[PDB]
């Protein structure tokens, strides 16, 4: 009657509900024992989640669950004979939510403005990029992002002006030849790839203009 | 000293060992218990992916798992008194290895190859390509295969001479005007991504001819 923690992994497809654990007090052996859950997730909201029946004492999930709304439920089983007396002390049931990778890097802006000296030395810092990724940066790597340039607008003196560090997203002049005469502003595409780079993307644009 | 099902995800981050469960026998309280685990995980290959403190009873993981690689461990339990009489029957530990979107699709050949009639209507199927996911496709969509075509070769007369459907693979003929005196053949570079679409991917190449 110790109940260890729960884990479930979130967007489980398949049948509903599913087994999680089974309950039992040992008073089983002198009376008949119906068994109950509360709290949120259960008897509270979101109501339902968990149910258990009231017999066997099988504790269930009855959906898919999501670990960006809700990681963690903590919810009470109840140990009620036949007589009305209640047989053990309610015992908390924590619920684990575990992750899967189903949010996509999403940048803080998506025009990210900056500007640069036609004169600067290449290797010299630019501006700054930045996503966030809503999974479990913690447990996983599935929030775990890598930053990369796509293209360039315009191609030209040539098309690697730029460059961008993956891990920080600092783009830094790559090359020499910036003119502002002949191109005052240059519109880069950047990609966030979590995984490490592998996995889910997403762009977003940063618009590099060139002073005197 | 019954043992639920315990879960754990693969690829997990962070410090090592980690913590899955207290195991205990009652009888901790008449005399001094020692614990232990034995199994494949334990004791057998792979050795030591899973260890316990012999006083206290923790179970513990002592690296990342690859779900992959092994989906399930059954392990037993010990409980031996310092008198060298075990107090407890070996207690079964089945722990489940939860999935990670880890696996990119595969496509079954590198290059499929087809035939089309330069005839043929619009709407005419030609040829099947097909991949696999090492991903869990019982439980989740880590491993849910979404086909499309990234571009066309030549693009002549136009870019979109074929379509196929993103849950058979089928590529079809989309519009008229195959020519097989002017574009003889047509590279098509296919993709699958998991996630039903949206997820990791790969690209495949698929040669159709024209003929007459
Ligand atoms: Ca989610
Ligand atoms: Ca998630
Ligand atoms: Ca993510
Ligand atoms: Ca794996
Ligand atoms: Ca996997
Ligand atoms: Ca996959």
């Amino acid at each position: 009657w110790v109940i260890p923690p729960i884990s479930c992994p979130e967007n489980e497809k398949g049948e509903f509900p599913k087994n999680l654990v089974q309950i039992k007090s040992n008073r089983d052996k002198e009376t008949k024992v119906f068994y109950s859950i509360t709290g949120q997730g259960a008897d509270k909201p979101p109501v339902g989640v968990f149910i258990i029946e009231r017999e066997t004492g099988w504790l269930k999930v009855t959906q898919p669950l999501d670990r960006e709304a809700i990681a963690k439920y903590i919810l009470y089983s109840h140990a009620v004979s036949s007589n009305g007396e209640a047989v053990e002390d309610p015992m908390e049931i924590v619920i684990t939510v575990t992750d899967q990778n189903d949010n996509r890097p999403e940048f803080t802006q998506e025009v990210f403005e900056g500007s640069v000296a036609e004169g600067a030395v290449p290797g010299t810092s630019v501006m700054k990029v930045s996503a966030t990724d809503a999974d479990d940066d913690v447990n996983t790597y599935n929030a775990a992002i890598a930053y990369t340039i796509v293209s360039q607008d315009p191609e030209l003196p040539h098309k690697n002006m730029f460059t961008v560090n993956r891990d920080t997203g600092v783009i830094s002049v790559l090359t020499s030849g910036l003119d502002r005469e002949s191109y005052p502003t240059y519109t880069l595409v950047v990609q966030a790839a979590d995984l490490q780079g592998e996995g889910l993307s997403t762009t977003a644009k940063a618009v590099i203009t060139v002073k005197d």
